[PDB]
C-alpha cells in the first residue's frame, strides 16, 4: 500500500504542514518566508543566491521576487555592469511582515516537531541530510 | 540559519526527490502516480476516496482526473442516483503506463532511501508518522 512508501508518507507530512502554514499565513508561503529570512540574514544578497532558500528554479524565484516587490515586501538593485545580476533587500514593511511571521511559522513547525523528543528531532534531521548526501 | 530548520531541510529533500521524479517521469507526477496505484489496487474506487492517495483537495483531484482521462489513462462512471459521485478505473493504456512507472519511481525512491540502512528507513517512517499523529 502507499502508506508503506517512505516518500509517500513524506508528501503526506509535507502537505499537512503546508496546509497549516496556508491557514495561519495565507499571504506568505513557505518559499516566500524562507527567501525573506535569507534576505534579512544577508541584506543585499545576490538574487541568484536565493534559489537555495527558495528551493526553486531561477524562473520560479524571478516570478516570486517580482510578486514580492509588487507587494512592497522587497526592493532590488541592479549591477551597473550586468543588469541581470540583482541584489535584494527587505523593505520596512517586509521586515514588519517577516517579524510577525517568524513566531507563526515556528509554532506551525512545533505542531509537528512538538510530537518528537529533542533526540528524535535531531535524528530526523540527520536522516534527511543523509538522504541528500 | 534555514539549514537548521527541520521543515526547511524537509522541503529540500522533497524537492530533490520531486526534481528527480520529474526528470525520469516527466509525464507522470507523484500525485498522478499515487492516484493510479490506488485505482489499480481498488478498481472502481469512489473518486472522493482518492484524495488520500493524491494528498490534495477535492478540486485538485477533479482537475487531475479530468486531465488523466483526457489522456486516456483512466475512465469514470457515475452514480445513477448522484452523478457527482464517480467511480474510477484504469484504462488498458493506464495499466501499461503504471506498470512502466513503478520500477522507475521505486528507483528514484532508492536514490535517496539507498543512502539509509533498513533500520534507518523504518525509523525515518516512524518519525514521519509520529509527527502526523
Amino acid at each position: 500500500a502507499l502508506r508503506n512508501k517512505a516518500f509517500h508518507q513524506l508528501r503526506q507530512l509535507f502537505q499537512q504542514h503546508t496546509a497549516r502554514w496556508q491557514h495561519e499565513l495565507p499571504d506568505l508561503t513557505k518559499p516566500q518566508y524562507a527567501v525573506m529570512r535569507a534576505i534579512a540574514d544577508k541584506p543585499g544578497i545576490e538574487q541568484v543566491a536565493l534559489i537555495e532558500a527558495a528551493v526553486s528554479t531561477k524562473a520560479t524565484l524571478a516570478e516570486m521576487l517580482a510578486r514580492m516587490e509588487n507587494r512592497g515586501l522587497v526592493r532590488r538593485e541592479h549591477d551597473a555592469a550586468d543588469k541581470r545580476r540583482r541584489f535584494v533587500w527587505l523593505t520596512a514593511e517586509g521586515e514588519k511582515v517577516l517579524a510577525a511571521a517568524i513566531p507563526i511559522g515556528d509554532s506551525v513547525d512545533e505542531e509537528f516537531l512538538g510530537r518528537l523528543s529533542a533526540e528524535e528531532q535531531e535524528l530526523f534531521m540527520q536522516l534527511v541530510r543523509k538522504m541528500m548526501n
